[PDB]
């Protein structure tokens, strides 16, 4: 059975030619609205939130950890390194790496976070520690974005990621200073203007992390503070049938516009 919300999302999906996954949590009353909420989708760069959060968790017991400088070698650079390339043969602190990974989607920065955590499995272990039984990180950048249909590597579900993002930003999966820091990073994202944010009222404050990958995979996860009412968490995942499909951030904006109604 479907609601009119789900019907509108299904029509958007049909028009788009792809596969859309949505999870909304309204923290006013803890209700969820889901569309394909328990299907797996390739996370692509949305997985950077879990890696940054895992380092924040480490820093709760190692208070200067975020200011620890990490060497950037020429050999560390991958396919998209807008911030890390400014620091070759120099350093970036774990905070700088987190900001670059989250706010510019720097892929070298993500690999440094993964290395700090002992490999992709260290990111997954943190997910499990905070009650996310669904997330899995299997690979580093850039291969975590292959996004092959049916492949469970580097996937989660909309429901699981919405629940986790809520716990990380509005709940207490992290300590107070750390939750606030994650919120600061997400709010300052530079890559999200055409995704969820484009579908929401401009008066609403938004923190988000986008993702993109093969199969035209186009994703965004957000914490949203509407005017005059309790915050929301929204995940919008989208992927397409053919490997070289074009990005469709407009689909994410359209999904957010549907969800915001009412």
């Amino acid at each position: 059975e479907t609601s009119a919300v789900q019907q509108k999302l299904a029509a958007l999906e049909k028009s788009s030619g792809g596969r859309l996954g949505v999870a909304l949590i309204d923290t006013a009353d803890n209700t969820q609205v889901l569309y394909r909420g328990d299907e797996r989708f390739p996370m692509c760069s949305t997985s950077k939130v879990m890696a940054a959060a895992a380092v924040l968790k480490q820093s709760e017991t190692q208070k200067q950890l975020l200011n620890q400088p990490v060497e950037i070698k020429p050999a560390d650079l991958v396919n998209y390194n807008p911030i890390a390339e400014k620091h070759v043969n120099g350093t970036m602190t774990l905070a700088e790496l987190s900001a670059a990974a989250l706010q510019y989607s720097d892929n070298t920065a993500m690999n440094k976070l993964i290395a700090q955590l002992g490999g992709p499995g260290g990111v997954t272990a943190f997910a499990r520690a905070i009650g996310d039984e669904t997330f899995r990180l299997d690979r580093t950048e850039p291969t975590l974005n292959t996004a092959i249909p049916g492949d469970p590597r580097d996937t989660t579900t909309p429901r699981a990621m919405a629940q986790t993002l809520r716990q990380l930003t509005l709940g207490h999966a992290l300590g107070e200073t750390q939750r606030a820091q994650l919120v600061t990073w997400l709010k300052g994202n530079t890559t999200g203007a055409a995704s969820i944010r484009a579908g929401l009222p401009t008066s609403w404050t938004v923190g988000d992390k986008t993702g993109s990958g093969d199969y035209g995979t186009t994703n965004d996860i957000a914490v949203i503070w509407p005017q005059g009412r309790a915050p929301l968490v929204l995940v919008t995942y989208f992927t397409q049938p053919q490997q070289n499909a074009e990005s469709r951030r407009d689909v994410l904006a359209s999904a957010a516009r549907i969800i915001a109604e009412g």
